[PDB]
């Protein structure tokens, strides 16, 4: 009975009291994200392919001897940064920091957010493909070189209409799918700003 809301709500458990990000329900949140993902099929499962191995840089790291110093990203941040754990020219001497990891976990949580925010105000039966190639060129395109850039745009060229990604959400008919949107998507935006905030805050949004 896996559903879209589930996950997208369980991104309240990322931010705690202090409102700092723990990375373990943000873990759990993208695999709840990749799952649904990996659902669509196409373009969507194979880009997801970089989220799992990213989950698990994050994972083994988690498990390691430094173990508590990931236990949220204002931690991880301060960790990576007072011990030099960190390109910040290129990628060298620690090219799968969790700083540069969760970075790109971060540009991709953007992408989807945006995804279905764009789905959410999309008049019935809009064509989708137009909205995931915007999306992408708000979120992450400007990393991707022009080939890649292109070719991405074009694998959304013939995309299902909006109905199937709603329904594909597993929460009713697609004015059910719209409104649990509303409801939830506020819960994954808050966690990306104070994620991004964080990020500015250092200087380490084009870590490489
Ligand atoms: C609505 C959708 C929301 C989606 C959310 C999830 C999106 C995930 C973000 C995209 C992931 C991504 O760009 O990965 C690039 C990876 C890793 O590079 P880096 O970011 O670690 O430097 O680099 C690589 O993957 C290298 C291998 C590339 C092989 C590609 C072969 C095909 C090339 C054909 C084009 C000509």
């Amino acid at each position: 009975g896996f559903n879209l809301k589930v996950v997208l709500v369980s991104f309240k458990q990322c931010l705690d009291e202090k409102e700092e990000v723990l990375l373990d329900p943000y873990i759990a949140s993208w695999k709840g994200l990749v799952r649904f993902l990996n659902s669509l099929g196409t373009i969507f499962s194979f880009i997801s392919k970089d989220v799992v191995s990213k989950l698990r840089i994050m994972e083994r790291l988690r498990g390691g001897p430094q173990s508590e110093h990931y236990r949220s990203l204002q931690a991880m941040v301060a960790h990576e940064l007072s011990n030099r754990l960190v390109d910040l020219e290129r990628r060298s001497h620690h090219p799968e920091s969790g700083c540069r990891t969760v970075l790109r976990l971060h540009r991709a949580l953007h992408w989807l957010q945006l995804f279905l925010e764009g789905l959410r105000t999309s008049p019935e039966d809009a064509r989708t493909s137009a909205l995931c190639a915007d999306s992408y060129n708000a979120s992450l395109a400007a990393y991707h070189p022009w080939v890649v850039r292109r070719a991405v745009t074009v694998a959304f060229c013939t995309l299902p209409t909006r109905e199937v990604f709603l329904e594909a959400m597993n929460v009713g008919p697609p004015e059910q799918a719209v409104q649990m949107l509303g409801e939830a998507l506020p819960f994954i935006q808050r966690v990306y700003n104070v994620s991004q905030k964080l990020y500015a805050e250092h200087s380490l949004l084009d870590l490489p």
